[PDB]
């Protein structure tokens, strides 16, 4: 599986990107003094700092969207890697998703004008959709009747008693 | 692993179901004009459309619940597939989860009367619980003392010097 | 892969811990009468019980944080298990993460003083960071030029025509 080290490379960089979003979220909490729990708020000034902030909420939205997209990629991309796809095609799938998700986070936390973020979401979802369809294709043909699968390989049953 | 193509089939259909929930979420945002970000709201009418909506929140809750349930299934079901279970039993696990989760989303976005949704949640969780216990069983017996594992296979140590 | 049954053991216990958080969340909803959906609220007293509660929100935050941390562990830990690491070192990674995450949930739902929870988060993230770096290391060296990889193995090219 020559696509596997490519997948492990892109997938792990994405998980690390998610860890970075988490770190950013914490730092925004500190600087804005907006904590989710009263116990946190006491340690950093007092009870009034148990409150929401637009930037914290934005960070949480970016993190959630990552979870809604990157996690299924971790699954789909892994399985797809064992379907023996064209190595260059596989790279393209992984790279489009990686560039797209990084761009998504930049457009989100950077508050770029609409619909830039929405576009990056859709573009990144394209290779995921492709991998899902390809996996479904391979799983489905497993359950095709043996006679049909034989015919698709140019083999019809023989009436010759041999 | 004859259960594997069954698993890949159900698991991928579930990921696609999650993508559909995402799409529905976006469409509800458009129609209700309820955006999470001010930049989105400007592009689609103005700042007043940066607001929440009960349907958007409902969609987000359905998506989160999917994430809380389908993602561990992707993990448990995969590992379970390599434990060589009875193929029919494996199918049943995958199918109960698939039917249950689809039903869960229908009951959620369709606002059916309580406790229909809650019931579908519990029913779908049953095969997950079963797979988790079975995996734990197999992992645990790996760490059993060699003498005990031998005895469970009908082999006691021999005092005969051979 | 001697680390694998160790991983499957810790990982599955963590998924079960997440299921328990879900169960706790439901019970807190019942006792506090704080439901997210109006249909649920009707079944359990009436429309006024469609409301938020600090404990429910806290439970949801704990569950989300689990999702932000345990899910990438399920991925990283699995891949790491096939990198043939030292069995004792692998155990340590899995055990630090398991103890840390359990401690995180206890500190969260138990409302312990800050920064206890935040500390357990960081400690648990340490083995994840280590596994991610190690995976990246192995993936990266796959794409090193063949000549460099040979040299790192003590093999320079030979000018002798043999
Ligand atoms: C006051 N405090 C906080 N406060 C806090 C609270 Cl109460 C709530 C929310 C945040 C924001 N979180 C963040 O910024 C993260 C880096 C944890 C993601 C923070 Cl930073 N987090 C800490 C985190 C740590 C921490 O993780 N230290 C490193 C260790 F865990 F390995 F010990 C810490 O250790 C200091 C010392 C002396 C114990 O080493 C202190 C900490
Ligand atoms: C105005 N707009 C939006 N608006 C928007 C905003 Cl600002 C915020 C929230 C939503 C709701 N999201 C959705 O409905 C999704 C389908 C993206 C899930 C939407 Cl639809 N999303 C777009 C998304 C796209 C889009 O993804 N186009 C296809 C492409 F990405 F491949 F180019 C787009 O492309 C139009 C054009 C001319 C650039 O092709 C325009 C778009
Ligand atoms: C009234 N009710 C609710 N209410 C409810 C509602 Cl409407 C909203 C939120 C919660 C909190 N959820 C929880 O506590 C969970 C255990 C589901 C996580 C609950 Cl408990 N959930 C049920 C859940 C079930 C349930 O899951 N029963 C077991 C079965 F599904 F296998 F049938 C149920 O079955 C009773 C009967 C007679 C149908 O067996 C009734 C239920
Ligand atoms: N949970 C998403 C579902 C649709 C989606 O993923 N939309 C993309 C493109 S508009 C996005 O960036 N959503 C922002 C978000 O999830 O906060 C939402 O509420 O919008
Ligand atoms: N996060 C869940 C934990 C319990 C759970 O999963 N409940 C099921 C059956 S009541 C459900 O459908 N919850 C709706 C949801 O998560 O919005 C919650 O807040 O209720
Ligand atoms: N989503 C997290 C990102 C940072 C994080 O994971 N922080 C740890 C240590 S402070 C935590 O326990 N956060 C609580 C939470 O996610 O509710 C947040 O909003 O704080």
């Amino acid at each position: 599986s020559p696509a596997l080290p490519a997948f492990l490379l892109c997938s792990t960089l994405l998980v690390i990107k998610m860890y970075v979003v988490a770190i950013i979220t914490g730092q925004v909490r500190l600087r804005k003094k907006a904590f989710a729990n009263p116990e946190d708020a006491l340690r950093h000034g007092g009870p009034q700092y148990c409150r929401s902030d637009p930037d914290v909420e934005r960070c949480l939205r970016a993190h959630r969207n990552d979870m809604e997209t990157i996690y299924p990629f971790l699954f789909l991309g892994f399985v797809y890697s064992f379907l023996g796809p064209n190595p260059f095609v596989a790279w393209m799938h992984f790279l489009v998703f990686l560039v797209g998700r990084v761009a998504h986070t930049v457009a989100y936390l950077g508050k770029l004008r609409a619909p830039i973020r929405s576009v990056t979401y859709t573009l990144a979802q394209l290779p995921c959709a492709s991998m899902a369809l390809q996996i479904l294709w391979e799983a489905a043909r497993h359950f095709l009747p043996a006679a049909l699968r034989a015919a698709l390989l140019g083999r019809l049953r023989t009436l010759r008693p041999w």
